[PDB]
C-alpha cells in the first residue's frame, strides 16, 4: 500500500546542533532508548534511555569502532547502520559487542563532496521498513543515479541493486516505507518522486511532506510506530503518515 498524505508534525525537542539524527528501535520490541549523532563527522553516539531522558540532555556516550559520516544512519534490532567516513563502507555495529559487521559498496559515491544528498552532506541512507533492509546511495559509475541496495539482514550483504533511474540532483532526500522509496524535492518539502522497490517500477506519489522549508538533516520512517523521524534546523520532529 502507498502513502496517500502526512501529517502535522509533533516537535520533540530543540538543540543547538542544526545537523544530527535521532533514532528509535523500529523491531517489534519494548525498547524506550533513543540514539543521537551530531553534525556531519564523528566517532561517539549519545545513547538516551528514554524521551524523558533526551528532553533532560542525560546521555551514554558510546565509542564506534569507525568514525561515521552524515546523518543517514538507521538503528535495527539493537544495532547502528551507518556510513564509515571517507570510505564506501558500511559499518553494523552491535550495542553489546565489539566487532562490527562491514559491507563494500563498490561502485557507489562516498567522497568529494558528490553527495546522494547534499542538502544533507549525506552519501548513503539506511532505511529499515515492513519489507526489508535497504541502503540508499548514488552510483560512482554515471555520477548521478540513486540506486537501492537491498540487504540480507543475517549476512549483513547486498543481495540486490536496485536502479531508480532517478537523478540525485532532483532528490532532496528520501525514506521507505512498506517497500516503496519516496523521494522529496530539493526543497525538502514536497515528495515528488516514488518508486516501489520490489516491483522495481517507478509510482505516481505527489503530496506534502511539511510547510517549513529549514534544512532537513534526516528523515526517516520507522515502521514499529509507522511515523517519519526527523531532524530540522535542530529541530526534533514525528510526522504520522497516512496509508491508502
Ligand atoms: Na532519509
Amino acid at each position: 500500500s502507498m502513502i496517500t498524505s502526512i501529517g502535522n508534525p509533533a516537535q520533540v525537542l530543540k538543540v543547538r546542533e542544526t545537523f544530527g539524527t535521532w533514532m528509535r528501535e523500529s523491531a517489534n520490541k519494548s525498547d524506550d532508548r533513543i540514539w543521537v549523532t551530531e553534525h556531519f563527522s564523528g566517532i561517539m553516539v549519545k545513547e538516551f534511555k528514554d524521551l524523558p531522558a533526551l528532553l533532560n540532555s542525560s546521555f551514554t556516550l558510546l565509542h564506534l569502532p569507525h568514525y561515521f559520516h552524515g546523518c543517514g544512519h538507521a538503528v535495527y534490532n539493537n544495532s547502528l547502520y551507518y556510513h564509515k567516513g571517507g570510505s564506501n563502507t558500511i559499518v553494523r555495529f552491535e550495542f553489546g559487542k565489539e566487532t562490527p559487521q562491514t559491507l563494500k559498496l563498490e561502485n557507489a559515491l562516498y567522497f568529494d563532496r558528490k553527495y546522494l544528498f547534499a542538502n544533507s552532506k549525506t552519501y548513503f541512507n539506511i532505511a529499515v521498513d515492513e519489507k526489508g533492509i535497504w541502503i540508499i546511495y548514488a552510483s560512482s559509475v554515471d555520477g548521478s543515479s540513486i540506486l537501492v541496495a537491498q540487504l540480507d539482514e543475517r549476512t549483513f550483504s547486498v543481495t540486490q541493486h536496485i536502479n531508480t533511474t532517478y537523478p540525485k540532483s532532483k532528490a532532496g532526500n528520501a525514506f521507505i516505507a512498506r517497500g516503496i522509496l519516496y523521494v522529496t524535492d530539493t526543497k525538502d518539502t514536497r515528495v515528488t518522486f516514488a518508486f516501489d522497490l520490489l516491483g522495481g517500477k517507478q509510482i505516481n506519489a505527489n503530496f506534502d511532506f511539511r510547510m517549513s522549508q529549514s534544512v532537513l538533516a534526516m528523515l526517516s520512517y520507522n515502521m514499529r510506530d509507522q511515523h517519519l523521524y526527523s531532524w530540522e534546523d535542530g529541530h526534533l520532529m514525528l510526522y504520522p503518515v497516512q496509508f491508502l
